[PDB]
DNA sequence: GTAGACGTGGACG
DNA sequence: CGTCCAGTCTAC
């Protein structure tokens, strides 16, 4: 999941378990079954802790947790989801780790290719400095300054998919679904941008972004479609307003555009077996 | 730059 | 059966 999947989460985590007392995390099977989680046992061995928030940047969720008696003290519980990472209320399939609030309440982590990650720390400053590793967040970062984007000569795709130079948050479907609005090709270098398509490619990011998180059923999250629709949508970029009610996917996985418009599935980004197929339409993306 | 890896599928032929 | 597709790390 990108950036809106991982905050709408987070505020469904919070909702539930901010105020609540966790009392065990169990690692029922993957990765984590196999391996301990770094800090682990000494996290485990400072239960029960207070749930005092949940939050997240870009891809990265991350719980805060203190005892009432030392409230000083604080841990933390570093979450990555990877390509099928998901929370949920309720112990769906692949369910990996299991935890257990007081009075019987439970949240689940599922994860299919065991690709997301747990870590524990007892470090705020740790966790400052892996903050500062991620660009700000597109989502609810509502002044970046996208400009930078023109001191590098790379693809603007992988500008964009890239965690720290540009923003954090955005994801194969999410780019592709905003350079095909913002009517720019891939290919085209970020220091080949014009101030015009650098100001559209802004509207479109905050467009985009905002539309996937306030969507409730964009396919992935589909564990908690259920507290979706019962729960609000923060106000990130206020003055930006979608028109469509749910995130559709226009080339994303597409052989073709909604008007006709063949698209092609390119594989730009990476190499080895960290390729990534990225969708575009040439009728509508140019290098203009 | 290039290459590989991390479990577990779904869709399709 | 088989093939291809589906966030981020690491090394030469």
């Amino acid at each position: 999941p990108q950036g809106p999947e991982v905050a709408l989460t987070a505020d469904i985590l919070e909702k539930y378990f901010k105020g609540k007392t966790l009392e065990y995390i169990d690692f029922i099977s993957g990765r984590y079954s196999k391996s301990e989680p770094e800090g682990y046992d000494d996290f485990i061995a400072n239960l029960p802790l207070k749930v005092s928030n949940v939050d997240t940047k870009g891809k990265f969720l991350w719980f805060e947790l203190f005892d009432p008696n030392d409230k000083s003290n604080k841990w933390y519980i570093w979450n990555t989801f990877g390509l099928t990472g998901m929370w949920s209320l309720f112990e769906a399939k692949y369910t990996r780790a299991v935890l257990s609030f007081d009075n019987e309440l439970m949240a689940y982590f599922s994860d299919m290719r065991n690709f997301g990650t747990f870590k524990f720390s007892n470090s705020e400053k740790e966790l400052k400095r892996k903050l500062n590793e991620l660009g700000p967040d597109f989502l609810k970062n509502d002044d970046i300054d996208i400009s930078k984007i023109k001191k590098y000569k790379q693809p603007i795709v992988a500008l964009l998919m890239d965690q720290k130079k540009i923003g954090s948050g955005l994801g194969n479907y999410l780019v592709a679904e905003i350079l095909y609005r913002a009517k720019i090709d891939p290919h085209k270098l970020g220091s080949n941008l014009t101030d015009q398509e650098i100001e559209n490619l802004w509207y479109w990011i905050k467009y985009e972004t905002k539309l996937a998180y306030d969507s409730n059923h964009i396919g992935y999250m589909v564990n908690l479609e259920n507290e979706s629709s019962k729960i609000g949508r923060k106000n990130y970029h206020p003055n930006i307003h979608p028109t469509e009610k749910e995130f559709d996917f226009l080339v994303y996985r597409k052989k073709k555009d909604p008007n006709g418009n063949k698209v092609i599935a390119d594989k730009i980004i990476g190499s080895g077996k960290n390729k990534r197929t990225t969708y575009w339409a040439p009728a509508i993306q140019k290098l203009e």
